[PDB]
Formats: structure tokens, sequence, C-alpha cells
């Protein structure tokens, strides 16, 4: 009706394209997704009104909590006999302060009781809010499990909480009525396993093949399961590019009933002997309804990515190019007088049971015919140790063919060491329906593994839907909202590897986004930021449509953020194309004049920070905004924090808006830094890092959190001697606090030395290392990582840094300060090595992004080198010291 049309305009504005463009899409998969996904929308809305208004408040303001209440011993020992000092504020008439000393693990209702006790000594109706931002303690966790409280304990800051009446929070949460949209109102058939025929596909002709007359041309093809070929590639005959017509049947060395569910056809047009791909494309051999492709098809192809010289691109995206003014290959598939469907699960289970029972009857001599057969008995405990050994290798370690036969033959024992599942899966003969059906039944009852281990099974090495479904069930059962937020970037990226629009992973992620608004906010922005990338914009736009339809009132707040970012994009675009040669003064006059237009001024003020939607951005402070000197001329922007107690957190929100460089690699490096820092703290290795906020919001457009009161090394030594840095630090921390500043500088140095060495970050210089007044050192600008150059040391500690560490001693390399510094590095390095699978998998999950430094598994191999995974641990230490000793010309 009329209200649906208004909502469609809002959704269209949020996602950057009109909803009517989805309505015109003819593809049945697209219209079925739009309709069928709505039961996730409904399920989520019903969880939110399950216990109103509390359930609604928990959705908008979910508890920001660590994944477990247990405190590292070094954190706990910062308390006074396990007790914490907190300040509770009450708004009365005027702000009244009440200081409490309570056990670190009282729940909020207890803290509120003690605050009222103290207040009445001055002679379930309240909640606690963090002073200065929109963060609440709505749930009965231990106080120290809230990240704000945990952070205060570690940083030695005083927690400041505000008492607030429940009803004054509930009052401001609009009830949203979710309405089902108008589109919600909507020869035989033979099993694949009965088709007794080999696979054959006809290449007819190519259109839109416009080239520089490049001469002889051919179509290369292959059948793939993930990246694994299921048979040899098959080429057409060569023809000249002026007449690209083949009409050639290609015969594949594979039996049709042996085609696995995720089988794909990968092809390309190649030039010729120097061969070179000109355009590529992949298609699912089964569609989303389990039907084998049939009839004729036109496939619009994709351009070759600069860097790839392979002739096929099977880890490239699957499906037709939306740009129809592109090389278009016409295909024809085999005809069978019948629709052919992948067999249902009951048929697969029957076949697996038949196979298992047959193999259990195999004689000794029969089992000897194949190393993939082993008799139940034979299993010795040395084979058991070898299985356990294999299960501890990292995801990029080669599994030899003999190892694969060995794993497959002992698949049933593997159930007792369930983390071996990823290696067992890469040992399956995916072109054998006998083996695959058995693997299906093993997966359906496989024991659960850790979410960090399950995430590997969603990357591009694991296309099978039963495998990915098991991975999703593991996340559903074990992944906390805290870790889902931590790994959300990767989980969004692996949506791109799903064969179909509707799948278990997207239903899981959408439901979490629609029941936790902190997850939903970044879900929205990660998807929105890629709506320019045409390999994913249909999938992501449809997903965003379904998010926007059910997220409730937050859609209106997102639209405030989208409009503000759009205005900043438009202004910076003008500056870089129409005024780029004018002086700063002139550009600044132009900028202030444009931001003072009333439509602009209103769009740029009074909205939530996309970096952290708990932070309200109030009125701009134009006198504090400025065009920075760095490359691409980013904007330094300053907003008032309108929170009634802003002075207790920060009174101004400073954000850098950068239009022109890709920020996705910085995003990923800052995420990894945070994970490393988390690993170190849990082990009681207190190395303070600074993973400041960074969010890509578009095509080379994004936001960066400003660390207030920090300076580059260069700013410092321009006010110079190699003692200037230490001298600056000592003057900032005179008295009894000098030692704490040296210690914080030493630990922060050790963390960044180790982190940047492991990741192969871009070379450090005195303009991309910064220091806070209190001694905390950190790095900025991570536009390069991994093997972008034989392993570099990006952070070489020059004399200035050693002088600080050694408290001003001339011979700083030969002090016990330096020795304890080295020990921190060694402990930090070995700690990350123990978690190498995590970091390898997090990188592998990002392979399908457009990030140029992260294109193949061999880019990730760099991490295998810096962590020395093929060495022993003591050999790994020795390797790290030599890299350090080489880079510094002595010391280590
Ligand atoms: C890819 C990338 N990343 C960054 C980046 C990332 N950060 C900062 N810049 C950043 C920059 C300045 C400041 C700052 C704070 N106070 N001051 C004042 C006191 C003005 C100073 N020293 O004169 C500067 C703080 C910062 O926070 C760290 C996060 N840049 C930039 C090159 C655009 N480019």
């Amino acid at each position: 009706n009329r209200e649906e049309k208004i909502l469609n305009r809002e959704i269209g504005f949020a996602i950057g394209m009109p909803v009517c463009e989805f309505d015109m899409v003819k593809d049945p998969e697209v219209q079925d997704f739009r309709r069928n996904i709505l039961n996730v929308c409904k399920e989520a809305v019903d969880l939110r009104d399950l216990n109103s208004p509390h359930s609604r408040a928990m959705y908008v303001y979910p508890p920001n909590v660590e994944s477990s209440p247990e405190l590292p011993k070094h954190i706990y020992n910062k308390l006074d006999k396990g007790q914490i000092i907190v300040v509770i504020w009450v708004i009365v008439s005027d702000k009244q302060k009440y200081t409490l000393k309570i056990n670190h693990d009282c729940v909020p209702e207890q803290v509120i009781a003690e605050a009222i006790r103290k207040k009445t000594r001055s002679m379930g109706k309240y909640i606690l809010k963090v002073c200065g931002c929109d963060e609440y303690f709505l749930e009965k966790y231990p106080l120290s499990q809230y990240k704000y409280i945990r952070s205060c304990i570690m940083l030695g800051r005083m927690p400041n909480l505000m008492l607030m009446a429940k009803e004054s929070l509930y009052s401001q949460l609009p009830m949203d009525c979710f309405t089902m949209p108008s589109y919600s109102r909507r020869t035989s058939t033979k099993s694949l396993w009965v088709i007794n025929s080999a696979l054959r596909i006809k290449i007819l002709c190519a259109t839109y093949v416009n080239v520089n007359i490049i001469d002889k041309i051919y179509v290369r093809t292959g059948i793939y399961h993930g990246g694994e070929p299921l048979c040899d590639n098959v080429n057409t005959q060569r023809v000249p590019c002026s007449n690209p017509r083949w009409n050639e049947w290609l015969n594949y060395d594979i039996y049709i009933p042996d085609l696995p569910r995720a089988a794909r056809l990968c092809l390309s047009i190649c030039s010729v002997e120097e061969h070179c791909p000109l355009a590529w494309g992949n298609i699912n051999l089964f569609d989303y309804t389990d039907t084998l492709v049939s009839g004729k098809m036109a496939l619009n192809l994709w351009p070759v990515p600069h860097g790839l010289e392979d002739l096929l691109n099977p880890i490239g995206v699957t499906g037709s190019n939306p740009n129809k003014e592109t090389p278009c290959l016409e295909l024809e598939f085999d005809w069978f007088s019948s629709v052919v469907k992948f067999p249902d699960m009951s048929v697969i289970e029957e076949h697996a049971n038949w196979s298992v029972s047959r193999e259990a009857g195999f004689s000794y001599s029969h089992a000897g015919l194949s190393n993939r057969l082993a008799r139940d008995n034979e299993l010795r405990e040395n084979d058991k140790e070898q299985l356990k050994a294999i299960s501890t290798r990292d995801p990029l370690s080669e599994i030899t063919e003999q190892e694969k036969d060995f794993l497959w033959s002992h698949r049933h024992y593997c159930v007792t060491i369930p983390e071996i599942l990823p290696k067992l899966l890469l040992s399956v003969k995916w072109n054998s329906r006998d083996e695959v059906a058995q693997m299906y039944c093993l997966v359906k009852d496989w024991p659960p593994i850790k979410p960090e281990q399950a995430m590997e099974l969603l990357d591009c090495n694991y296309p099978d839907p039963m495998v990915r479904g098991f991975a999703v069930r593991c996340l559903e059962k074990y992944l906390t909202d805290d870790k889902l937020s931590q790994y959300l970037i990767q989980l969004v990226q692996v949506l791109k590897y799903e064969q179909y629009l509707d799948n278990l992973l997207v239903r899981f992620l959408l439901k979490k986004a629609l029941t936790n608004q902190r997850i939903g906010h970044f879900f929205f922005w990660h998807l929105k930021s890629e709506m320019h990338n045409k390999t994913v914009s249909q999938r992501f736009g449809l997903l965003l449509e379904s998010y926007c339809r059910a997220c409730g009132m937050y859609l209106k707040h997102l639209n405030r953020q989208v409009e503000a970012m759009e205005k900043l994009i438009n202004l910076t675009d003008i500056l870089k194309q129409e005024k780029k040669d004018e002086t700063q003064k002139v550009q600044m006059k132009f900028l202030v004049e444009q931001m003072r237009r009333p439509d602009f001024m209103d769009a740029l003020q009074g909205f939530l920070s996309p970096l952290n939607p708990a932070h309200q951005l109030g009125n701009l402070r134009l006198e504090e905004c400025r065009i920075m000197s760095s490359a691409k001329r980013p904007l330094w922007l300053n907003w008032e924090n309108p929170d009634i107690m802003s002075e207790l957190l920060f009174q101004n929100n400073e954000i850098i808006f950068k239009n022109g460089d890709d920020l996705r690699q910085d995003m990923l490096t800052l995420q990894i830094i945070r994970i490393m820092e988390n690993i170190w703290q849990n082990q009681g290795l207190d190395l303070r890092m600074l993973p400041y906020g960074c969010l890509s919001i578009g095509d080379c457009v994004g936001l960066i959190e400003v660390v207030r009161n920090s300076h580059t090394i260069m700013q410092i030594q321009c006010k110079f001697n190699s003692h200037t840095l230490h001298q600056w630090l000592k003057d900032k921390n005179k008295g009894e606090i000098y030692d704490a500043a040296i210690d914080l500088f030493t630990r922060s140095c050790a963390g960044y030395c180790v982190a940047t060495f492991i990741l192969g970050i871009g070379d450090r210089h005195n303009s991309n290392i910064m220091v806070k007044d209190d001694g905390q050192l950190f790095h900025i600008d991570f536009g390069h990582f991994l093997d972008h150059k034989r392993e570099r040391v990006p952070f070489v500690l020059t004399q200035d840094f050693l002088i600080v560490i050694s408290k001003g001693a001339q011979e700083c390399t030969k002090t016990r300060e330096f020795e304890r510094f080295q020990e921190m590095c060694y402990k930090a390095y070995l700690a990350i090595r123990q978690h190498a699978n995590l970091f390898i998998n997090l990188f592998s999950m990002m392979l399908g992004s457009g990030m140029p430094e992260l294109q193949s598994f061999d880019d990730i191999a760099y991490i295998r080198k810096t962590l020395a995974l093929d060495k022993t641990e003591q050999e790994a230490l020795e390797y790290f010291m030599k890299q350090m000793n080489d880079a510094h010309h002595g010391g280590w």
C-alpha cells in the first residue's frame, strides 16, 4: 500500500539502489530468496518481542561482554582483594556522585543496591549505563565481565556508571511493526545416480569477442570441486578470434552419477607457445533446486585479474557477469528426456550403509588391493599416533597422497579425534559417489568442534553443503556474540563462496544481525561497503534488503549515517577533482561554506558513529575540522559528544574520513592485532596494543578513529639527538610515574615488533609509528602485509627506541632492560605460533576479497615462514632471533 512504498524508498536509500530493481529480476533463485528468507526475519522479530520491553532493549543495547567471566591472574591482581572502586552517578534535581568498593563480580542489581544504600546513608526499577556513551548493563553478568569494566581494570581507570530509570530507557525504544512485504505472496524426473553416461558439454560460440587482432583462440574447461579438479581439463579446437565458433562436444573423464553436489564447470577463453587467459567464468553444475544443468545457457565472462596467469580461475566467483556487454559464451548441456535431480539424503544414506557393510566383509586380500581400504582390526597404536600427528599440522601443510589414503582408510577412528575433519575432507575422493556418500553420513553425526576450527570449513576449500552445514551448526551451538562480532568480517566474506543465495550460513548470520543490533550494525556496513563490487552486489543487495525489512527502528538511524557519509563523499570528491590545486586555505573556505548549507549541516550532525554506534555524534565543531596534509588529503572531523556526562568519557569525537585509498587491509591488520593482544593477555603476557577503529564504508572510502594526544616519532624529534625520544618521554612522565612509562613503552614496543614481523607489514618509519604521552607506542597505516616484496623486519628498533627501553643508557643493547625486552618478544612470538591455525584460517577466509596482497594461498604461506611452522619450537626461536639480529646488525 502507501506505507510499503515509503519503506521501499527508505530501504532503497539505505542500500544504494531502488528496490524495484530486485522486482524486475527474472531469475527464480532471486525471487525465491527474497520470499523464502522472510521466515528468518519473522523468527528474529519474534525473539525480540518475546519478553517486551526487556527483550527489545537487549536487542538495541546488547551487553558488551567478554566471552568468559574468569580473569587472568595479572588482571585480577590489579584489584584490591578482588574488589573494584566504581563511581555511580544519579541525576537528581544536578549530578550526585557515589563511590563504591565492591567485589569485581557483583551483578548490576547488586551494584544498584549498594549505590542506593550509600545514597540513603546521606540522610529492579533501575539500570546502569556507561557514562558518556549509549552502553547499558541490561543483563546479570559479573560486573568485571563487561568490557568497559574489564578495560578500566586493565588500564587503571575509574569506572563511571550512571543510574537510569528502566522506564526512561524503555520509553525511547519504539515498537516496530514488521510487515511482510508484497512479494511474500507468491519427460520424467530421474535421480542422478540412474543416469548411466559420461559427462559431456557442448561449446557453441562466443559473442562480444572484441580484441586487438591476439589471433588463435580456444575455450579451456575443467570440472572442479572447490579448487580440486575432478578430471583432466578439456580444450576445444583452436579458431581465430575473428570467428569464435566451435560447436564442439567436450567429453569429460567422469561418470555422471559420480558428480558431487558442489561440482562446478570452470572455463575460459585463452590466447596462444605462450598461452594466456582473456576471460573466465564458472557455473554450478546443479542449480539451487538440486537440478543438473540442461538445455542451452549463455554465460557472460569476467576479466582476468592482474596477477593471475593460470588458464582457469576456479576460486573466482561462480555465475554470469551482470555486465552483458562482455564476452558471452553459449553452452549446451546433455539431454536425457527427463529432469535430473541430485538424490535425496535417504537415498544417499542407504547407499553409504550398503558400502560400509560391504567393506566390513572384505577379505584380507581384497583390502590389500587398495591403500584406501584397511581392515578394522589392523589399526595399531602407532597409526593412532600418526593420525594424531597429522591432525596437529597447520591448514596449509601439504597432505601427501599416501597420507590421504591413510586418513580415508581410517575415517571411522578419525571420529575420535574430531578436529582432524578438515584434513579427512581433503582426503576424500570427491569424484567417487561411493566415498562421498559415506563422508556425508560421517559428517551428519560428526562430533562438534570449536568455532575457530569450524570456520575453516567455510572457506573456499570446502564447497560441499553438508560440510558447510556442519560448520554452521558448530557456530550456532558454540560461537558467542562477542566472538561473532570479532570474526564478522571473515564470516561475511565467506558468504561469497556459497553456491546459492539461500543457504544455512546466510540464515545464521542474518538471524544474529536481526537479534543483536551491535552485530547488525557492522553486518550492514560490511555488506554496504561492497555494493560497488559487481561479483557480489546482487547477493549483498538482496541480503541487505532482507536485513532492512526487519531490523526495526535502526533502519532510520542507519539512513542518517548513510546520508552523512554520502555528503562527505560528495564534498571530498569535489575537493579532489575541482579544487585539488587550490591552497589549503581556499579549500578550507570552500569546505566550511559547503558544510554550512542547511541541508548539509543537518545531515552531518546528530547521528551515530559508524565506527561505534554507542557513540553519539552531536553538533560539528567546524573550527576543529581541517583538511590533513597526508596523501589523498583526508578530513579531520570533530563532533561534540552530546551525552549528558560526556566529560567523563570524552567531550569530542575525532574521526578521520579518508576518500581514495583502500582501507580493507588496515581493517584486517587492526583486527588481527586485537586478536594477538587478546591471546597475550589471556596468557598473562601484558603487551598493550592499540587496535584503533577503522571501517571501510565504500569503494576506497572509510573512517579512522583518532587516538587523542598522540604524536608521530617525527613530530617528537622536531620539537635532534638519538636521545630526544627518551627525553620527550621523561618530561611527559616526571616523578614516580617515569618507570611506568618506560615499562609501557617497552611492552608496547615488544608487541608491535613481534606483530609486524609475523604479518610482514609495510616498512615502519618515523611518520607511521606514534606514541601517546604515557609511553604507549603503536603503529598506523597498514596498507601492506604478507609477502608484498627473504622475510623482512618492518620495525627495526633504532637507537632512539633502545635508549628509551634502557632508560637512557648509552650502551643500550647490553643492558638487562634490553634482555627483559627480548624475553617479552620471544614469549609473544611463541604464543602466536601456538595459535597459527587461527591466523592462517582468518587469512584464508579473506581470499575472495579484492585485496591485492591476499590473492592465493601462497600469499598466506608467508605466515608459515615467519612463524617457522615446519621447524621445531626451539628452531623457531632461533629463526626469530636471527631475523632480529640480521635486521639490527647485532644484538640478538
Ligand atoms: C591509512 C591511514 N591511517 C592513518 C591514521 C590512523 N590513525 C591516525 N592516522 C592518527 C593520526 C593523527 C592523530 C593525532 C592525534 N593527535 N594529533 C595531534 C595532537 C594533532 C598531533 N600529533 O599533531 C594527531 C591520531 C591518530 O590516531 C591513530 C590512528 N592515516 C593518517 C595518515 C590519515 N592513514
